[PDB]
DNA sequence: GACCACGGCCAC
DNA sequence: AACTGTGGCCGTGGTC
């Protein structure tokens, strides 16, 4: 292109180079812009940001986050990645997109600006006529990128000293467990090495091997295997407690305090918008979509996520979301009725599983029902179900027969979805988000049946993900007008931060927005809670 | 140091 | 184990 001087005319496509992938931690090494056959390279990239009215180009949200970090309101606009991601959600990285639609992703801001321009022209062209995908782009993904940029730049407060103290406590408990494991093994070894543990359990000790690993065919030491060996030897019980504690310590307790941002004093994740095959978001660096909650220790970790002084956290979580979506997508009269009568299937399966009435179901029991209810729905085998619930085989088969007869039109929808996917090569959500599944006609059974379970899962999970994204787009402006903040999204959950005096009003309004985002044949119920910490806010 | 595959495991 | 699905991060063991 013809190199022209900075600044660029309005509407130009930006290219930028970061010192590291995390925009909140990155140094802006270079900045450029392309438009009208010209390329504009900025002398000083930081001051050159102030000249742009919009981040338009590849990975636009990342540059918008860095601008917010510097106190600049530079919103993200068009991004070829979002167009490619809607065309085919396997388009997840700029390296692939560039190769597939006419360019090369280099490490130079100018070339990245020119690439953004060329890729947008070609991808925008491939989308004309795909009115449903364009609707998703204009009404969901492009507006959503702006919401996510603000979430990423805002961050969440964390009780550092609390986790620091917790680490020392867990460390002492880990030493007690590993000391008994070594004694029981007769000698010490690296208990973190599953290869070394394999020998101790199955070679030195006489324990039987329950299963093999996928890629290398070693004797597995997974929780499901150790759980099956729980009575075969006392050492097994302690290895499971050792695994729980080292998992939480090495993944959450120790790394998270070291990630507080020096300017903000808060913890900043990244919400990746083109990372999943179903339309869900993902979270990384750090992932805040898998903070513990199951075990008592996991709850102590979740308590570390707190509200700023004078504020409160507001947590909103859709009820039985993918089951409600299934009712709407399938049209099953019976399942619709279940939610019109305010029934809760997780609680019901839980009572069934545990031989305990609804009133006596605790939060932990209900969680176990989710694996069952969603396991069965998405193709779980009778054999495994029997093994998970520790009950005979015929009983497990009976649960699955009862499950689907209760809602006959589900299997009809599954079959229509698969037949539709074989003819067109893709399945779609309620809004037209597509996932290509070419293995539906594979002539290897395992490969084909795997494709089938991914295929008919995507419309359900992806529709729920669509609803949440749309709700986030509608809610964000209402929160700014109330002086509240959107902090985290966990698939079907939102965590907000609100001034104490407006916390209750924010909770009400956020609940209404999420429930009336897009009415279905069943009502969307949202559970909401308020508290000083994340755990308190979901009760 | 930077990768990588793998087994394993946290969440939805 | 996996013959529910969607993710990302850990330590180990290995290569460069
Ligand atoms: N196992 C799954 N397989 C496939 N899909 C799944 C799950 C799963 C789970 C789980 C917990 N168990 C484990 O992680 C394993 O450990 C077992 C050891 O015992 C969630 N989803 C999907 C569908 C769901 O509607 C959506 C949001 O989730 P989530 O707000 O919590 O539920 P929900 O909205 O329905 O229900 P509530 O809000 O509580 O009303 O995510
Ligand atoms: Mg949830
Ligand atoms: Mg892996
Ligand atoms: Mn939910």
């Amino acid at each position: 292109l013809e190199e022209a001087p900075w600044p660029p005319p309005e509407g130009a496509f930006v290219g930028f180079v970061l010192s590291r992938k995390e925009p909140m931690w990155a140094d802006l090494l270079a900045l450029a812009a392309a438009r009208g056959g010209r390329v504009h390279r900025a002398p000083e990239p930081y001051k050159a940001l102030r000249d742009l009215k919009e981040a338009r180009g590849l990975l636009a949200k990342d540059l918008s986050v860095l601008a917010l970090r510097e106190g600049l309101g530079l919103p993200p606009g068009d991004d070829p990645m979002l167009l490619a991601y809607l065309l085919d959600p396997s388009n997840t990285t700029p390296e692939g997109v560039a190769r597939r639609y006419g360019g090369e992703w280099t490490e130079e801001a100018g070339e990245r600006a020119a690439l953004s321009e060329r890729l947008f022209a070609n991808l925008w062209g491939r989308l004309e006529g795909e009115e449903r995908l364009l609707w998703l782009y204009r009404e969901v993904e492009r507006p959503l990128s702006a919401v996510l940029a603000h979430m990423e730049a805002t961050g969440v407060r964390l009780d550092v000293a609390y986790l620091r103290a917790l680490s020392l406590e867990v460390a002492e408990e880990i030493a007690r467990l590993e000391a008994e494991v070594f004694r029981l093994a007769g000698h010490p070894f690296n208990l973190n090495s599953r290869d070394q543990l394999e020998r101790v359990l199955f070679d030195e000790l006489g324990l039987p091997a329950i299963g093999k690993t996928e890629k290398t065919g070693k004797r597995s030491t997974s929780a499901a295997v150790l759980e099956a060996l729980r009575e075969a030897h006392p050492i097994v019980e302690k290895i499971l407690q050792y695994r729980e504690l080292t998992k939480l310590k090495s993944t959450y307790i120790d790394p998270l305090p070291d990630l507080i941002h020096p300017r903000t004093g808060r913890l900043h994740t990244r919400f990746n918008q083109t990372a999943t095959a179903t339309g869900r978001l993902s979270s990384s660096d750090p992932n805040l979509q898998n903070i513990p909650v199951r075990t008592p220790l996991g709850q102590r970790i979740r308590r570390a996520f707190i509200a700023e002084e004078g504020w409160l956290l507001v947590a909103l979580d859709y009820s039985q979301i993918e089951l409600r979506v299934l009712a709407h997508l399938s049209g099953d009269e019976n399942l619709i009725r279940v939610f019109q009568e305010g029934r809760d299937i997780h609680t019901e399966t839980a009572s069934w599983m545990f031989g305990v009435p609804r009133e006596a179901v605790d939060p932990l029991m209900r969680r176990a029902a989710k694996t069952i209810n969603f396991g069965v729905l998405y193709g779980m085998s009778a054999h495994r179900l029997s093994q998970e619930l520790a009950i005979p085989y015929e009983e497990a088969q009976a649960f699955i027969e009862r499950y689907f007869q209760s809602f006959p039109k589900v299997r009809a929808w599954i079959e229509k979805t698969l037949e539709e996917g074989r003819r067109r090569g893709y399945v779609e959500t309620l809004f037209g988000r597509r996932r290509y599944v070419p293995d539906l006609e594979a002539r290897v059974k395992s490969v084909r049946e795997a494709a089938e379970r991914m295929a008919f899962n995507m419309p359900v999970q992806g529709t729920a993900a669509d609803l949440m994204k749309l709700a986030m787009v509608k809610l964000f402006p209402r929160l700014e007008e109330m002086g509240a903040r959107m902090l985290l999204q966990v698939h079907d959950e939102l965590v907000l931060e609100a001034p104490k005096e407006r916390a209750e009003a924010v909770a009400r309004l956020a609940k209404e927005v999420m429930e009336g985002v897009y009415p279905l044949a069943v009502p969307l119920e949202v559970e909401v809670g308020i508290g000083e910490d994340w755990l308190s806010a979901k009760e």
